[PDB]
């Protein structure tokens, strides 16, 4: 039909964000290490449909986290955003591209596809500024947002200086059931704890 | 330099946007879009909000200067100063802009983001013809209701719009920086509907 259509690829902005500010950085890099989230970043990132693949876009900064030995990440098309790159597929099957909206028009022409796969889900794994962008991004159809929540200590709290600008009033969370069925995967439910911190996958879409 | 734009409401297809020293509809979200927008800057920065006398005048002294923002007025008769509430009283467009450039587009340490034009309708007649307007940002009113009830106006641009064209909304949402509704919105008799405008070339 035209209503929800099939004819690209679906976006989400995936992040781990610590309530209730949406703190989602602290010096330049992660504030925690959350062992299962992040296995949940990969199993979520990488699991397509059979015979497809998916893509993971970030800043050019989000690319620089990455220690040398995970890149490109495994088993999924990395496009990385730099306002001067010149929209070229490197030697290692790596997308640097000037913009998002670049980036989606190349894709378009190459039928969605990669390496004689299609793609099946386009991730943004961020950082700040990609997300507070693409945020705004018609084109995105879903947030998927771990929500952090710090239970330790004072002492050992968080010491956060970046926050995602999101209003999330014009979003709508969905039931735990339709984020399992998006992502392919089964979810853990509710709260998940690690260390000095609980944590909870959720789903939202846009609002209306 | 920060981006200039003409920020307006105007009702199609005449552009009345006045009548008798007041906006001739009364639209609460619309004035809402209107702060929303003008007030929303990156972390450290502000926007400034530009106007004549008269749109200065119909502001009630109990909320002038607008909150949030850099107020500048145009007046001829004004001595280019700054007030004890931070107010720039200048006496054209010209002047401002090369004080603002003078203090490196600089507010109490805040670097300016974005410069509105806000009103009335002799600053918008004379700026949409300066070179260093970048963007229209134009509500565009529709009167819904009976004939008999349609607004009298008595303020009116005088654009000739074939010199500008439209932008597709993911544009003005990327500018003004917010989730913006797309299409027509409805209050009461009024529809209305948000646009972006760039030069044509
Ligand atoms: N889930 C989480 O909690 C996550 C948190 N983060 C946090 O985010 C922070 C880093 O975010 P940030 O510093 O904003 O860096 P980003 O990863 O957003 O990369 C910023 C760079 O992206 C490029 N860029 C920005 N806007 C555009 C554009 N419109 N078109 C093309 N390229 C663009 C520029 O690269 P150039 O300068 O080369 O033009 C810019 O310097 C860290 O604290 C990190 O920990 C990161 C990922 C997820
Ligand atoms: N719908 C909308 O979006 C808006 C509607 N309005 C409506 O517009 C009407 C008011 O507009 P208008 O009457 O045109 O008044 P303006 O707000 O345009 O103020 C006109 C005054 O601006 C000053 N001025 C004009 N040209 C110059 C110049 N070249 N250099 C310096 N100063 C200058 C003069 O002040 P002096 O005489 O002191 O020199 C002049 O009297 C009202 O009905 C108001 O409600 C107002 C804003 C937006
Ligand atoms: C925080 C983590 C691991 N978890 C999550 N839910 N979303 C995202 N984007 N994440 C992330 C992934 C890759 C990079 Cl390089 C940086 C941060
Ligand atoms: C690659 C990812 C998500 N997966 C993993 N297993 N370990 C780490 N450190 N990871 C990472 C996390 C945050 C940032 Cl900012 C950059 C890379
Ligand atoms: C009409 C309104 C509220 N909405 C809009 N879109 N543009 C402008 N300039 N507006 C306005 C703002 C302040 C003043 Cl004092 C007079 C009119
Ligand atoms: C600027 C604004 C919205 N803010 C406020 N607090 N009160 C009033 N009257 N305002 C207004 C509305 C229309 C016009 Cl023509 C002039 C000013």
């Amino acid at each position: 039909g035209s209503h929800m259509m099939s004819t690209r690829p679906k976006i989400s902005l995936i992040v781990a964000a610590l309530q209730p500010s949406m703190g989602i950085g602290a010096k330049g890099s992660l504030p925690w290490r959350l062992k299962n989230e992040m296995k949940y970043f990969k199993d979520v990132t990488s699991k397509a449909k059979d015979g497809h693949i998916n893509a993971v876009v970030m800043g050019r900064k989000t690319w620089e986290l990455i220690p040398e030995r995970f890149r490109p990440l495994a088993g999924r098309l990395n496009v990385i955003l730099s306002r001067k790159n010149d929209d070229l597929i490197d030697s290692n099957g790596v997308y640097h591209f000037s913009s998002f909206d670049s980036v989606m028009k190349h894709l378009e022409k190459d039928s969605f596809r990669f390496k004689d796969m299609p793609l099946d889900k386009i991730f943004i794994i961020g950082g700040s500024q990609i997300y507070n962008l693409l945020i705004l991004d018609s084109r995105v159809d879903n947030l998927l947002v771990t929500q952090v929540h710090f239970v330790g200590e004072d002492a050992d709290k968080p010491q956060m200086d970046t926050f995602l600008d999101w209003d999330l009033s014009k979003w709508k969370r969905l039931e735990h059931d339709k984020l399992e069925q998006y992502v392919g995967l089964d979810v853990p439910r509710g709260l998940n704890e690690e260390g000095s911190y609980n944590y909870e996958y959720t789903m939202w879409e846009k609002a209306q």
